[PDB]
């Protein structure tokens, strides 16, 4: 499946959709990327409907 992240960084907001087999390796997928920007802080999982959402 595919979850979308929400990028709430007090310098950069955004989002990405990024394709993962489960949470774990999803958990760092985006991580990976927020840090090709600078957000690192807490990360939440939107299991709901599918929307990671990190806010450094």
């Amino acid at each position: 499946m595919t979850y979308k992240l929400i990028l709430n960084g007090k310098t950069l907001k955004g989002e990405t959709t990024t394709e993962a087999v489960d949470a774990a390796t999803a958990e760092k997928v985006f991580k990976q990327y927020a840090n090709d920007n600078g957000v690192d802080g807490e990360w939440t999982y939107d299991d709901a409907t599918k929307t990671f959402t990190v806010t450094e």
